[PDB]
């Protein structure tokens, strides 16, 4: 597993990105 930590980069970018 690690792409979990991807959505955390991918939830920043996701709505805003900061």
């Amino acid at each position: 597993a690690l792409y979990k930590k991807f959505k955390k980069k991918l939830l920043k970018s996701l709505k805003r990105l900061g």
